[PDB]
């Protein structure tokens, strides 16, 4: 009721919400804004972030042919898993990006399964497996987080997009550009509970 | 630049377009949204879409908390990558998705990359497999349209998306959901030149 779309909606009921983004841009931008994308690309920012309904870059408000999206549980960077490392060959090699996010967000409930031992089935078990690496490589803090549960799962997900950052400076790509000083490179949370994004210190 | 923001966009640039998105949702719908959204996440679609900066569900214009999305080079799903098979098992056994997309697109390079006969370089190369292995399995059909390669990349980039779509029925918790009929899972193509989208029929 209070989202746009539902679970009884037809077909042409997503036709029309599109209908009207075709519309909305329309207006506020006229025809320039789908003749440059019809013609190419050139993105500014790569946002690497969790596939969470409401952890979307949507919450940058931007039109398209702007960001460079990839998103996955618990936005994860993993060296070892060619989604990943292959977008960002090409974010970097190819379209010369000048500004790479990796965002994770409250109330990330890949993180509450990392705290949890519950196994979960599938991959998904194996595929949460570098969040909780870093669940053992910080428990000495962690720990301490008992009684409040809420600060564990915020604490661990910073730490997993510090992780899934320097995960990112490592790769050749990255390496080579930020040496040269033709990228940069932050770290975001997605508050989920109020739309704001909040900075994360980066340590080196 | 007719963008909302700029490659040598400060900082700072992002933080407002972040705090407008916040005031949009407000303004129109209350504190409602990120009330709901605080509390936890119930999406009704599962959208597999490329990753191209162009081709975002915002082609749908939905509020945070509707569309789990997971995006990567040239939209492809196949049942080794532990990235998309994970959100596939998670999309339908614990979200209860109702219904899955999966969207090409138009001046998708990474179908055009794979309509070249030189090798593209770094882990890029082996991403696109499943592309050049369907353009092989569908030459006879290919072997049209070299009057004008645009009709082609159009021929291929569809192909590919059907192609992600029988493999993500292939899943079992998918095979299993449609069996019961309990989901239901479409394909179609985003234009971008226009951004109307297009369904694509999925046979058996
Ligand atoms: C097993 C697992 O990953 N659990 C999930 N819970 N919430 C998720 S989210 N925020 O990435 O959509 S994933
Ligand atoms: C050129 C190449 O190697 N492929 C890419 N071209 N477009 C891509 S996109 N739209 O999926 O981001 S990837
Ligand atoms: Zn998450
Ligand atoms: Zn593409």
């Amino acid at each position: 009721f209070p989202f746009t779309l539902s679970p009884d909606s037809t077909i042409t009921d997503y036709l029309n919400n599109n209908k009207f983004y075709v519309d909305s841009i329309k207006h506020n931008h006229g025809d320039q804004i789908f003749e440059l994308n019809g013609k190419g690309q050139s993105p500014h920012t790569l946002w690497i972030g969790c596939s969470d309904s409401r952890a979307g870059e949507q919450c940058l408000a931007t039109l398209p042919g702007e960001i460079f999206v990839h998103r996955n549980i618990a936005n994860i960077v993993n060296s070892n898993d060619f989604s990943s490392q292959g977008v960002i060959q090409f974010a970097i090699d190819v379209l010369k990006v000048k500004k790479i996010i990796v965002c994770g967000h409250t109330d990330c409930g890949g993180i509450w399964a990392s705290l949890s031992s519950k196994k979960i089935g599938g991959v998904l078990d194996l595929w949460l497996n570098p969040v909780r690496h870093i669940r053992a490589q910080n428990l000495k803090l962690l720990e301490q987080y008992n009684h409040e549960p809420k600060l564990k799962a915020r604490k661990l997900a910073e730490l997993n997009v510090i992780a899934s950052v320097i995960a990112l400076k490592r790769h050749p790509s990255a390496s080579t550009a930020l040496k040269q000083g033709k990228i940069e490179v932050w770290g975001m949370i997605y508050d989920v509970a109020s739309g704001y994004l909040s900075e994360l210190e980066i340590p080196q």
